[PDB]
DNA sequence: CGATCACGTAC
DNA sequence: CGTACGTGATCGC
């Protein structure tokens, strides 16, 4: 039992507490908070927030660092609060953060499903309590209260199990010291927001919507027909069996009309080309304009992605809604959407700063190959290195077909190097991409012998580590099946990669954030992008963070080699290049 | 109205 | 061949 309390009392505010400040809209800024729960020393509390968050002693108690909160999703939370003009502080445990450490792969996204991990299921699952989709809804204060109320005890009940397994697997100050760090971190981006140049992107769309007219005509006529081009079902009609274009490629209900096929087709038919370029068209304008335009808010101009740090299996953060991490750049009619994406306010600059080649360094070190290690000690061109050795020529000798190829080696050899998924990047045979494989190996035996090691690794223990122990377990890696087998050796010779570069880039923001305060900087993070972060700032500091920003990043960690971190700064994050 | 499947964008 | 997220179409409810 518990009590539902009309006032905030002193008992409530005890400087070791469960505190759960419910906000059950899934985008959480300028969300609703719901409702509250304390659990502490002296009993378990249902507050309505009204109540609670107009109580200065609670709201004291919230903002007091030495009044210590264990929490689910304290970054959900925190930015809440941050709308409504409160501070969170104090917040020593995070159950979510504390089990993504533990295990990424049990999907943990709600108090529920952690206490399932230790045996505790005297809570309900979220979606029970609040329902799915359209029908979701917050249910009455008694069946409310009692919920948030359980999830508080969990909480309470939870944080020792927790963080006793984290030390016995050497992650408690990986969870103390980075990821709950990095969380107030990423609230404080959040809850900035960057500034969006909407009528930019409202006029690039009417540009983009007449292009997509033209095109489209164009289709039409070469069709004979009109379709809905965006329906791959009706295109692969018109395609492979009106127009007679050769299958290359089926699907598993028909046939691939994907851009790398429509590549191949494009010599036998006038469509093809137009077809892909409303392809990239109409990607911009539904997803990069139009989407972005769907969550700019209207008054304040400003986009408040959401970073999930505790979804993906490598230690990479994700971005939602909207996502700032897939914003174009391979390709200038697409980059130009980053010119959108402004400064907040006048006379202040986009800074960006980006590891050049991380993962690759990162494996330099794990493996100590004496080549690779020795071509990044030079600040080699590692694509043009790599393929002086693959083809055995020298520097002058690699043309740039050699170079291109050599650069797809390069990235197979960071994602779990295969004969066959090299094949298909490179449109070559599986017999050729071995050769290009073994070429590789003989070229840094060092990289080979980690692969070899490292699946041998992630069969004994079961799992991979990162540089900063975070941990990936990998049950497949003793399949009988090959090509479930197979993704799990992929994945034990990628992790480690993928999520110490993952350590070192949170390590770096934690490491920024602290030496942006020292010298008391207006700069800003905005955003990070998994090798890169964004800043704003005064034009008027520049020329401290040009020194400042890439010197705090490329020293988060010593490696045996270094790292570098290029940077640029301009009026839009386009014009940060 | 979910939910699957293709597809494409980033790193 | 790594890791994500969003959009459109399409099916069956």
């Amino acid at each position: 039992a518990f009590t539902l309390a009309d006032r905030v009392t002193e008992e409530m505010l005890a400087d070791k507490a469960a505190l759960v400040v419910e906000v059950v809209e899934e985008n959480y800024h300028d969300a609703p908070i719901v409702g509250i729960a304390v659990v502490n020393e002296h009993g378990r509390f249902f507050l309505r927030p009204e109540t609670a968050l107009a109580d200065p002693q609670f709201v004291a108690w919230l903002g007091d660092e030495t009044k210590k909160k264990s929490m689910f999703d304290s970054k959900r939370a925190a930015v809440a609060l941050k709308w409504k003009g409160i501070e969170l502080c104090g917040v020593s445990f995070d159950l979510l953060l504390a089990a993504y450490l533990l295990d990424p792969a049990q999907g943990v996204d709600d108090v529920a499903a952690a206490a399932k991990m230790k045996q505790y299921e005297a809570v309900r699952p979220d979606e029970a309590v609040y329902g799915k989709g359209a029908k979701r809804a917050v249910p009455d204060e008694p069946v409310l209260a009692e919920h948030l109320v359980r999830k508080a005890a969990a909480i309470w009940a939870l944080e020792r199990p927790f963080l006793d397994e984290l030390r016995r697997n050497e992650q408690d100050r990986l969870l103390v010291e980075l990821e709950q760090p990095l969380s107030s971190i990423l609230a404080e981006m959040e809850f900035a927001g960057v500034k969006v140049d909407t009528k930019r992107l409202e006029q690039m769309g009417e540009e983009l919507a007449e292009q997509l007219r033209t095109v489209e005509q164009r289709i039409y006529e070469l069709a004979g027909q009109e379709f809905n081009i965006n329906s791959p079902k009706q295109l692969g009609v018109i395609l492979f069996e009106k127009l007679q274009l050769p299958v290359l490629k089926k699907t598993k209900t028909g046939y691939s009309t994907s851009a790398d096929v429509l590549e191949k087709l494009a010599p036998y038919h006038e469509i093809v080309e137009n077809i892909l370029h409303y392809r990239q068209l109409g990607k911009l304008q539904s997803t990069y304009i139009e989407g972005l335009l769907k969550v700019v808010r209207p008054d304040t101009k400003k986009v408040h992605t959401i970073f999930n740090q505790a979804l993906t299996q490598t230690g990479r953060l994700s971005s939602t809604e909207p996502n700032l991490q897939n914003i174009p750049i391979r390709l200038e009619e697409g980059r130009k959407i980053r010119q959108a994406f402004v400064p907040s306010e006048s006379d202040w600059l986009i800074f960006a700063a980006d590891y050049s080649q991380i993962e690759l360094r990162v494996l330099a070190h794990i493996a100590e190959d004496d080549n690779l290690m020795e071509a990044f000690r030079r600040d080699l061109d590692i694509h043009t290195k790599t393929a002086m050795d693959i083809f055995q020529v020298s520097e002058d000798e690699v043309t740039p077909n050699m170079r291109r190829q050599a650069k797809a080696v390069n990235f197979g050899i960071v994602y779990g190097i295969s004969d066959y998924g090299l094949a298909q990047n490179l449109n070559i045979s599986r017999k050729e991409a071995a050769e290009f494989i073994e070429r590789y190996f003989e070229s840094f035996p060092g990289v080979k012998r980690y692969m070899e090691n490292i699946v041998q690794e992630a069969k004994q223990k079961g799992y991979v580590t990162t540089l900063l122990h975070r941990r990936r377990y990998l049950p497949d890696i003793t399949s009988r099946n090959f090509n479930v087998r197979s993704f799990a050796e992929r994945m034990a010779m990628n992790t480690p990669i993928q999520g110490s570069a993952a350590d070192i880039i949170k390590k770096a923001m934690i490491d920024l954030n602290a030496r942006l305060k020292e010298e008391r900087l207006q700069a800003r993070l905005l955003l990070q992008v998994h090798d890169e972060l964004i800043l704003e700032a005064p034009k008027e500091e520049m020329e401290r963070l040009c020194r400042l920003v890439p010197e705090v990043m490329e020293q988060a960690v010593t490696l045996r080699v270094p790292l570098k971190v290029d940077y640029h700064y301009g009026s839009t994050w386009y014009d940060a290049k």
